């Protein structure tokens, strides 16, 4: 019964530098990721994400970016921007790191390791190949015509503080903050229907 | 001029399962870590930490725990509890992982890797050997008579959302939440004065 937004809305929102929320399907016990495109990371957007999520910020990336950066060739890998930051943990610093990761001119030496941002390598083919939030993030940036790099983190429950938000609460959060809530099931369906 | 709390207060608070805040010294531009003892991790305490910090939760550990667990022998290392959790990211899940890390009966196989908690290896000798927040955390648990394992994360600025809180704001946060704010400088001084 939970209302779900459309893939068209999600894609336009991502293109506009907005965030969306992504869950697996209509199951009422799904956790959900706040997702935006990494090139659209600003201090304000990352602050919002850190405020409402676990803070364990990840950056899904196309394999080609990973390979370009000498990361995650086909222990957890972490990175910070080498330049333009302080300690690497602030919303403004992680936003810089995220934009750098999405920047096709960046190279391996533009990052210090270890760091405070967690890159993840998306499977080629996106959600049609692996129905993960990692793949959903990259697919959405690609569909919005952006560089194939996203930023993801899971939304904390405000009702049950020990927990992560489930589908009904995620619906409320999305409505309150003017955001789209979509499922990977629907994104798969859309991608199948439109080549 | 910023009022600082005493090492005696910090240690009693840690013993009582409370959190404290630790900065380097009286410099007004220091960032500060919220710190509690890992065995004192509860869903409520980790929820508080996640709410007000970067969410990039770390667990300073004595070398002996690290060695016992096959972690960080003398890429970033991450762990989750194998048992008793869901996805590993909730406040309740990370609290379980933290308690397990502090539990002297746990072994390597009690953890799955990778995970969502970041262990850090404290230098033997604590802040007298390396004046880090990692060392401060372990020293405080030891001084409180607890297992040498802590939980740390940096407090986000509520005044300037892109930033981390500095000394004056940290003073306000500590006062508002009934917490001690101490410096590593004073902890070093205390430890030197009392063998
Ligand atoms: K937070
Ligand atoms: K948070």
């Amino acid at each position: 019964m939970t209302r779900l937004d459309s893939v068209e809305r999600a894609v336009a929102d991502i293109a506009a530098g907005k965030a969306v929320i992504v869950i697996d399907d209509e199951d009422r016990e799904n956790e959900g990721d706040l997702i935006f495109a990494a090139e659209k990371a600003t201090p304000e957007m990352v602050a919002f994400m850190v405020r409402y999520t676990s803070g364990y910020l990840c950056v899904p990336l196309d394999g080609a970016i990973c390979d370009r950066l000498g990361l995650l060739p086909m222990y957890t890998v972490t990175v910070d921007a080498r330049n333009g930051i302080g300690t690497g943990i602030s919303a403004s610093d992680r936003a810089t790191t995220m934009r750098l990761l999405a920047d096709p001119t960046s190279v391996a030496d533009d990052f210090t390791r270890p760091g405070h941002v967690v890159p993840l390598r998306a499977k080629d083919g996106g959600v049609l190949r692996r129905p993960g939030h990692t793949e959903a993030a990259v697919d959405l940036a690609r569909m919005a015509g952006l560089q194939p790099a996203g930023a993801i983190c899971e939304i904390v429950s405000q009702k049950d503080e020990g927990s992560m938000a489930h589908t009904d609460e995620l619906r409320v959060f999305a409505d309150e903050h003017g955001l789209a809530l979509i499922t990977i099931a629907d994104l798969i369906e859309w991608r199948r229907k439109h080549e």
